């Protein structure tokens, strides 16, 4: 009842220490292992030097083995700031004698921050990405810059292309290299979208496109500080990449996530089928991430997501384009081992009150919800006319997430202030109220689809099969856990729930 | 305890009924009268039809006389939606005999919304903007659309010997389009360009307006063009929002200088900004906005009026960037009030060289309307690290009940300014979950070697505006105290002593 010592079970967290950004994401196809590195301060639960890349491995992006610090700066003064991994199949670096399986030639491209210089180094691994050896005595790219970070490198066919943030000038620099050693400047993408205070963590990616062409390039650009809710946010651009220059199709601003706690998204260098685009993000915000009431670890990661470009618009009378997000979890094992509750053709009304009590609550559930607004004569514009689901919890049912929809605001809401944890009341950037403008799925029926995941301190809401997504953290009291889901509305028969599956995860 | 009956004193509110976006703003240079029109329902405090244009007049953009319903749709079901006003000096409309002063030849260009149709009509006034007459018993720009609204018109002086034209900016809303039509005579219109899918599209483009704005260049021209586009639904905070683009107008096309997204106001309750057709200086650009959010506006706890307007602001383009290592360009906003009259009819307070340690201000004969200025700086402290809330807060408490208060300040770990507007007894503020309690803005320093933050606030009963870095950043929000409970005391607090230093703090209550 001062800290919130409930730890996620399907979002990766460090065993201990401060975790702050996904790094070196790659997939080892011989061992069938997913590798997730992260910025890590092992000494404490706030950002500090020396900063390493923590390292964790998963068979299924659901269960993580955290091996702790792996890649390091080389002195207490410095940081192994963010960066990426690549698989040098053809041995362009020349680091790899025949004895290293081509599928495991992991080379890491990363920012050294020391004093006033941020410059990019490379370090190859000769043990499948568990330890690393620094290439030479020096960096491979130094521009006498203090803000020069977050290299994300891919193979373009062919050369290596690097995207780096010259953060303070709002620039993604693009650099090419034959061998990962000699880098030459190629184009300077600058002053696009929502600029905030800095550009951080760029990553350029080719993404499938389910039309109604085959693919499209996408540039991710993270922003901190200066995001529209406060602090950090992640935006993206849709366009094409000519080998040197990135050209956005349009002049639109697009956020990946409409919640306050989603930042520093990075994509896996590779996936098993070599087409799908997966990526993960740090699940917090820089305004309050180091004061989060968790111990002995601090930051959490989001779920992995699959990104595909879809034709979509926010109303039925126009045409636009949007990055759909589908969640990647091991749902076979999670749903087999877990207990499901459900509702159908339920017209919400005070007389027929309905609720779901969860047997042996675990704090980790998913749900699909399908609802419609029937309207009522008694609803008009000067009343709050909401369909609320209170996710109440087992030991203190005064701590709850309140989530739902209201006509007169035409939107979905998340209330995350109802908790005894002091932090949520004391830190004034942890907003109680969050909103998302969720489209219907079918404009002749006006059916709303929400799919959500709850894991102890974090909730992710995917609207309209993943066209809109909102990720936020909550903090219940310790060992308080969601055990009752309660359905309410002050207007009888005003709403109707077609479908409402819950599935508690037993973990 | 349920309804917050405190009416704003320097912001415009109708006598009674529901008020919505600003419309037909112009300046009468003959009588020196500012004319404001508003989306209006007099029959209730919620939107409904028939919607009229309410009319207000003011000498100083500070005190307004409300004249009620002036422009109407002519039918019960229908609605007289947003539009703008032009002064047809050289009588290009063919409506004005010479007994009508040129400075007074007022033509309203507005949207008629009736059943499934939304089309642009024009009406005109022969008594300087109080009564109006519809022209032709038909629209002047129809495109059988259901989402075709909010025409904002200005005059484009032709160069070389080309005559010059009226330019209309309209919203083809659902397709995120500002269409630019020209006309010689405000009657026959022709499509010139289709500005589409820019910035923050949200759900709909609404209330567009093209303007040319002075430019204070201190970089490495004289003017630049600005395009205002309002978005609702789909603002990032939820509901409504106003963005702007910076660029050039070549006579048919607006062309932005980048693909940046710039919000005019970072608060939750600043929407549908319209600029005045004309100003006294013929070069300054003034704008007014509707001070609420569509998500909760028709639920606000006020009677017998529902919406308020913001202060008029003076918009000027300056060189600005959010860090000291880059260049960019920003729309600076500068409040426009009758400060001479207000401050001299009113009571001042000061505080200097103050370093915060475990001071309060009692306002004498509280009026509830006040301005304040604040310069502060952060000093550091052994006891402040990344895992604490090290805030400098200012609690504007209430006289009758002081458990209702605004809490605004800065915090170092979040590097940003906050406003907490939840602390009140008014049920609406707890019941409506779209009425955010906590608002934030990433306010810059005003000098990067002194690290001094500058903040100018205006707090009229139930509405607060904040300007940062001399108006490079603005955040506007409504708040609701109990009936007859205006701001009485401001207490300055910080949990870390000597961490912050308030160099200046000039409060000035308005006795209006
Ligand atoms: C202005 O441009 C927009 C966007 O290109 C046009 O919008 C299209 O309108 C039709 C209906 O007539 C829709 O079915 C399309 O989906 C819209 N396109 C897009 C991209 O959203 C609009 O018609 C244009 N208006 C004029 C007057 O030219
Ligand atoms: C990439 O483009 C940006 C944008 O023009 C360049 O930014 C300038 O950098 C200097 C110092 O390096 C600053 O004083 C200027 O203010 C920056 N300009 C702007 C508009 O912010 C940047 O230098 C370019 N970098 C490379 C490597 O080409
Ligand atoms: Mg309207």
């Amino acid at each position: 009842t001062t800290f919130s010592l409930n730890r996620p079970s399907v979002h990766f967290t460090p065993s201990h220490g401060w975790m702050n950004d996904p790094n070196g994401l790659w997939y080892d196809a011989k061992e069938e292992d997913w590798h997730l590195y992260y910025q890590y301060n092992p000494a404490a639960t706030i950002w500090g030097t020396p900063l390493y890349w923590g390292h964790a491995v998963s068979k299924d992006l659901t269960s993580w083995t955290d091996y702790g610090a792996s890649l390091g700066p080389g002195s207490d003064d410095a940081g192994a700031f963010s960066g990426s991994m690549v698989i040098d199949y053809n041995n362009t670096s020349g680091f790899f004698n025949s004895s290293v399986d081509p599928r495991q030639r992991a080379v890491a491209v990363w920012t050294l921050s020391k004093g006033p210089s941020q410059a990019q180094h490379i370090s190859y691994s000769l043990d499948g990405g568990y330890t690393f050896q620094h290439y030479s005595d020096n960096a491979v790219l130094d521009i006498n810059s203090s803000n020069f970070r977050d290299p994300k490198v891919f193979w373009h066919e062919g050369r290596w292309i690097m995207a780096v943030a010259e953060s303070q000038v709002f620039s993604v620099l693009f650099y090419s290299s034959p061998n990962l050693k000699n880098w030459t400047l190629e184009s300077n993408f600058t002053h696009h979208g929502w600029t905030g205070t800095q550009y951080e963590c760029p990553g350029l990616v080719k993404v499938p496109y389910d039309s109604v062409p085959d693919s499209a390039w996408v540039l991710f650009v993270s922003i901190n500080p200066g995001g529209p809710l406060g602090g950090s946010v992640t935006q993206y651009f849709v366009g094409d990449f000519n080998g040197t220059h990135f050209t956005p199709i349009d002049d639109q601003t697009r956020f990946l996530d409409m919640g306050k706690d989603y930042y520093a998204l990075q994509t896996f260098f590779n996936t098993p089928n070599e087409k799908d685009v997966y990526g993960i993000a740090w699940a917090s915000n820089w305004q309050y991430a180091q004061q989060a009431p968790t111990d002995p670890w601090r930051s959490s990661m989001s779920l992995v997501r699959q990104f595909t470009l879809k034709d979509f618009s926010t109303n039925p009378n126009s045409a636009d384009v949007v990055l759909n997000s589908q969640p990647v979890l091991n749902y076979d094992a999670l749903r087999k081992n877990g207990t499901t509750y459900s509702i159908t053709n339920y017209t919400v009304t005070s007389e027929n009150g309905k609720k779901i009590k969860l047997d042996n609550p675990s704090g980790s559930l998913e749900f699909h919800l399908e609802y419609v607004f029937n309207g009522s004569p008694d609803i008009k514009s000067n009343v709050f006319a909401d369909l609320s689901l209170y996710f109440k919890g087992n030991n203190d049912d005064n701590e709850y997430l309140r989530l739902g929809y209201e006509t007169n605001g035409g939107a979905f809401f998340l209330d995350r202030g109802h908790t005894k944890i002091p932090f949520v009341k004391e830190n004034l950037f942890f907003n109680h109220q969050l909103a998302v403008t969720n489209p219907v799925s079918n404009y002749t029926t006006n059916v709303f689809d929400v799919y959500g995941v709850i894991d102890k301190n974090i909730i992710e809401l995917y609207f309209d099969n993943g066209n809109v997504v909102s990720t936020n953290t909550f903090f219940f009291s310790t060992n308080n856990v969601i055990g009752e889901i309660d359905i309410k509305s002050p207007y009888d028969k005003a709403y109707t729930i077609n479908s409402f599956n819950v599935t508690q995860f037993n973990v």
